[PDB]
């Protein structure tokens, strides 16, 4: 049924670029040159950060008042709201997969929860180089030197991810190849508290047909692609759990009440 | 049917399973042939408890496992020194299971050292899923089985190194695999390039970039029903890191809890910054 599979790749494709506004395509334009011509405001340095909160005026993140007083807070607070945007970009997009929402109400909500992680990374790294990440709509870019430049727990905490961003970018994978690989991720049959794992691993099963179909037709020049991008996974989960430990410590920091109410 | 590229790899399949058995005394398919008491002279002796431990050590063979030493007081800890030099003795044949490897010792050594020493325990604990079921697993070589009860009650932090495990063993070996599966599967593995420092990792991406073929077709060709086992076997990679990841976690405790204990140079130069 390889006529099945093109077309739910192609489902998928069409699903992933209306729930999420940056692709990877519109992304690595802007870290080269047909930027529409309209170049992005790079974060390079403390006044350069100052000065972008206006000109970007990602005053979305920035705008609460009794707290905005200590830089890279400001910014963690910021990769924060952004994160929460996506979560319902990720939610959205996965109701597109077929089967999800046909899935056990419970399920659905614990394969959100414990694959919006792996997600938010992997399509991260579609919106970073080795030398910096784009920020707000691609509108910006901060440097990745600034980035640990941050000083307490904050200065390497993204390090993690570009040393994870440059590997995964150079499966030099597109968008096609993401939603499909998006999918297989929510699809996890092994997501703790699953209550009926069998519908989950069959989508999957059938989401890793269309991928590694997606790859070879992609990419015939590059063999066993399909096995390296798997792999990832491994990367993945352990770049989440470490993540996972950094919140512990920033937890060690005074950092509204209304704020960490809805994070 | 067989295309020549295609009969090219299956050469390969065929000479890895051989230097798979050459070198793992314990296959999975006698330890399976064990395990289903489809026999009346590979029976093993069953420790569930100190009584049975007693037993055991006059029953089944052990010269020593847990070497030079008077009864340590407690027995958690012999479990573990034995425990320990047993595994001392899985690098060293993993180690010579590699050299036979196509393309590995033409590697700069420096390469070879850090393929094995992210690679080894990922090994360790996918062979030892051989050696398991839900119940239990084999000590000794066949000899003995101790029961998953017994360990998870051993004491305070040593009563925690099995569970995962036993959590790993009875998924994986829910993918059934065989003997001749796993030998390409275990060369996969320790051929990473994802591996930090490797000073050169083009070469040993192409040595893989095989590996993985050879498994493709193999896993194909042995499980025609098994749908997408290739990808199923190659997720169970990130299953394999969290258990190494975790047990380093309990080892450093350990280091901590009892001052008496003693690692061994190789283990801890594995962890040495891992
Ligand atoms: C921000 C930090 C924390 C996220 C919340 C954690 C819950 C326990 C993350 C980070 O540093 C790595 C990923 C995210 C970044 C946020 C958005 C990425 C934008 C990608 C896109 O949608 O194109
Ligand atoms: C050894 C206990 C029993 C194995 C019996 C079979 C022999 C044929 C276990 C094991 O397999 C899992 C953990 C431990 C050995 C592994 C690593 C040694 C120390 C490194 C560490 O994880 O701390």
């Amino acid at each position: 049924e390889s006529a099945d599979l093109r077309a739910l790749a192609k489902h998928l494709y069409d699903s992933y670029i209306k729930s999420f506004p940056l692709t990877k395509a519109k992304a690595r334009a802007i870290l080269t040159g047909k930027t529409t011509d309209k170049s992005p405001f790079v974060i390079y340095d403390m006044n350069s950060l100052m000065m972008g909160e206006d000109k970007i005026k990602f005053k979305h993140i920035t705008p609460l008042q009794e707290q905005s007083k200590e830089v890279a807070i400001r910014i963690f607070q910021g990769c924060q709201f952004r994160s929460v945007e996506a979560v319902q970009e990720i939610t959205e997009y996965a109701k597109s997969i077929p089967g999800f929402v046909n899935l056990d109400l419970n399920d659905q909500v614990t394969l959100l929860k414990y694959g919006v992680h792996e997600i938010i990374y992997t399509m991260l790294a579609s919106l970073m180089n080795k030398d910096g990440v784009l920020i707000s709509e691609g509108q910006g870019f901060m440097t990745r030197e600034f980035l640990k430049s941050l000083r307490k727990p904050f200065g390497d905490f993204m390090e993690p991810k570009f040393e994870f961003a440059v590997k995964f970018n150079a499966l030099e994978l597109d968008d096609s190849d993401l939603a499909i690989f998006i999918a297989v991720i929510i699809l996890s049959g092994d997501r703790p508290g699953l209550l009926n794992v069998k519908p989950i691993e069959d989508i999957q099963d059938n989401l890793l047909q269309a991928l590694e179909l997606q790859l070879k037709l992609n990419h015939p020049e590059s063999s066993q692609l399909f096995a390296k991008l798997l792999q990832k996974m491994t990367d993945l989960r352990q770049i989440v759990t470490e993540h996972v430990q950094l919140l512990q410590v920033i937890k060690k920091t005074e950092t509204h009440p209304l704020l960490q109410e809805i994070y």
